């Protein structure tokens, strides 16, 4: 039976320079290269905080539709979205800067909502330190540390909740439609109830249970590293009779992605040309060899010798 590599990024092992630092930093680089995804034990966050992010979450998406609408129109990123009888979200975008979460409590709570604010900018903040601690590892597994500082500076954090009702019956109930995340890294808590699937890429399907939290690469890194890194493709399926709602941290860039030179040689042809993200996102609302970044050239596998 198939399952994600399970890595311990406890912080007593988010040390630099330790010999569990690099043992994590192996593991990590092997686990994205070849499942794009791992499951990953987290202490940056408490249990305690874990449940009271849960229950702002719930507490968000249970406000009025038009509540939620003054979040916007930007679905793609932190906009209210909406399967009927199905599924439900939204973003609090921009959660590492403290004056964004106060302007979105204000908006979806005029009378103050001070628990919500501290509980989501805290996990944010937390959230944010295990990213930056990954792609420092990522960087150093490709000897690219000297574009580290310049591709962190800057960096957008989204927290995002995804809340599916109850389907119904057992058995297998699709919940989220197949996709790949237009991030950097994603980290997600499926808060005690399993869903998340990944497509491997020979083409199985592994389920995770929901005993840790999920790590998975979006296709900014993956076009970071010239195709070297895997972003897979992931869908939601219900396995039970109840209700579920995960929690989820996305990292994106300031603004351009760009391919170093370094990871483009002969066999690794460039891919992906540099690319807006703002533009990729709204693209994708109206695969990223699709996109216009896509410059035709073979993957590695395909190399010609
Ligand atoms: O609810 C989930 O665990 C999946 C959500 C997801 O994959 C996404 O929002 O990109
Ligand atoms: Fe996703």
């Amino acid at each position: 039976p198939l399952r994600l590599p399970v890595i311990d990024l406890s912080m007593k092992n988010l040390k630099p320079g330790t010999t569990s630092w690099n043992s994590v930093r192996t593991q990590v680089r092997e686990a994205l290269e070849e499942y794009g995804c791992f499951e990953a034990v987290i202490d940056a966050v408490s249990p305690e905080l874990q449940k009271a992010v849960c229950n702002k979450g719930h507490e968000l998406l249970n406000l009025p539709l038009e509540t939620k609408m003054l979040n916007g129109n930007k679905p793609e990123y932190d906009g209210f979205t909406s399967i009927p009888n199905l599924n439900e979200g939204m973003g609090v975008g921009r959660i590492t800067d403290l004056e964004k979460v106060e302007r979105f409590t204000n908006l979806m709570w005029p009378e103050g909502n001070k628990d919500f604010c501290e509980t989501v900018y805290s996990y944010g903040k937390r959230m944010a330190e295990v990213d930056h601690i990954l792609k420092m590892m990522v960087f150093e597994s490709f000897g690219m540390e000297k574009h580290f500082d310049s591709f962190c500076e800057s960096t957008n954090y989204l927290l995002h909740f995804m809340r599916y009702q109850q389907p119904g019956k057992d058995g297998r109930s699709p919940a989220l439609s197949l996709h790949k995340d237009k991030s950097i890294l994603t980290i997600v808590n499926q808060n005690d109830v399993k869903g998340l699937e990944f497509e491997t890429k020979d083409g199985e399907w592994i389920l995770p249970t929901a005993d840790n939290h999920i790590v998975l690469l979006g296709d900014c890194f993956m076009a970071w590293s010239n195709g070297r890194l895997h972003s897979p493709l992931h869908r939601v399926t219900l396995v039970a009779n109840q209700a579920r709602l995960s929690t989820s941290s996305f990292s994106f860039p300031k603004d351009i992605i760009e391919t170093p030179a370094e990871l483009v040689d002969e066999e690794h042809p460039l891919l992906f040309n540099p690319f807006e993200i703002t533009e990729l996102l709204a693209y994708c609302f109206t695969d990223l060899k699709q996109y216009k970044a896509y410059t035709g050239a073979l993957e590695h596998h395909h190399h010609h010798h």
